[PDB]
């Protein structure tokens, strides 16, 4: 039987929060079987949990964020999103002694070493896939996001940024989901943003954390990171690690063909919501013998 997942201890890293600049305390917890994906604040008191669903995800102008009843907030949870689905945590306790997660160096990989440090402990209960049933279909314009059936897991994204430092043979990105797949092609990539726009949000107080350290930053005509990319391509790589972590928010891996053409946060979150939304288009299955398990959420 193919079981949910948790982590074996508990486990702490400090980074730099990118909105207050601040250090901030990032805690990893194992939690029991059927709890999901839960953010903790715990600057507040009493703390504030923030289960993981794809009702609960606000997008702003500078990140996406989960929020309460009450519309409080913890922000920047994109990155390590996509490390949990791409490690296939399904239980977990994530808290920070303030607002946000930390940036780290603008991927998901620093988590994912902090997740590999926590150790992967398998429950006694099996883990729920969402298979895709029939086609669903979101659009925004000319934008657009789509699952169909398909006995697997791939993505095909097209990134909606225009750049000189993009060519046109670098804007779309297709594979094959897999752990070994995410870490290696996928983890590392960073996002992006321009000079002046970080310039200017940190002279009204914002985004103080950011740098050079936790973005690829260009101005109108290139890469200013002394180092350059990590991929020749790593700009649409971001936006396939931004859009695991959307679809994850739903807390289950999904058995379907994902494809997107210029799809962002909120886009990718429509369409998340609309397959959930139409009860036809999908099940839950597990799977008893690990045999008819797809290639692509086997053991990392
Ligand atoms: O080919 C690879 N990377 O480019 C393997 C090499 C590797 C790299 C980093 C590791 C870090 C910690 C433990 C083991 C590691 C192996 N990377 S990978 O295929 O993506 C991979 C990473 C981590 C794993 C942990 C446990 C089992 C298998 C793993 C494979
Ligand atoms: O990739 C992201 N979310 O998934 C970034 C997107 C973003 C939005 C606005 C930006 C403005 C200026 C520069 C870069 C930007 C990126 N959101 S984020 O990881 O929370 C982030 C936001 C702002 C940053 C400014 C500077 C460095 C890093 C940043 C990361
Ligand atoms: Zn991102």
């Amino acid at each position: 039987m193919i079981k949910q997942r948790t982590l074996k201890r508990i486990v702490q890293a400090t980074g730099v929060g990118l909105h207050t600049g601040k250090k901030v305390t990032l805690t990893l917890r194992p939690a029991p079987a059927n709890t999901g994906v839960i953010y903790r604040r715990t600057d507040l008191n009493p703390p504030v949990d923030f289960p993981a669903d794809a009702k609960s995800v606000r997008d702003t102008m500078l990140c996406t964020c989960l929020v309460n009843e009450h519309d409080v907030r913890i922000s920047t949870v994109e990155h390590l999103n996509a490390a949990l689905a791409g490690l296939g945590i399904d239980n977990i306790v994530i808290e920070v002694n303030a607002p946000e997660i930390p940036i780290m160096d603008g991927s998901a990989a620093p988590f994912v070493y902090l997740l590999l440090d926590a150790g992967i402990d398998e429950l006694n209960c099996a883990k729920k896939f969402v298979r895709i049933k029939e086609t669903v279909r979101v659009e925004d314009g000319d934008k657009w996001a789509e699952f169909k059936p398909y006995n697997g897991f791939s993505l095909d994204f097209t990134i909606d940024f225009n750049h000189p430092a993009i060519d046109s043979s670098n804007q779309r990105y297709a594979m094959n989901f897999s752990a070994d797949a995410f870490m290696r092609q996928i983890s590392r990539a960073r996002t992006f943003g321009f000079m002046r726009d970080i310039e200017y949000l940190q002279s009204r107080g914002l985004c103080l954390g950011g740098s050079f350290d936790c973005a690829i930053v260009v101005d109108d005509y290139r890469v200013l990171n002394e180092d350059g990319l990590r991929f020749e391509d790593e700009f649409v790589r971001h936006k396939m690690l931004d859009a695991i972590g959307d679809l994850f928010m739903c807390g289950h891996n999904i058995i379907g063909a994902f494809t997107a053409y210029k799809s962002g946060h909120a886009l990718n979150n429509k369409l998340l919501q609309a397959v959930l939304a139409k009860q036809e288009a999908w099940e839950y299955v597990t799977f008893q013998d690990d045999a008819e398990l797809p290639l692509a959420f086997k053991a990392p």
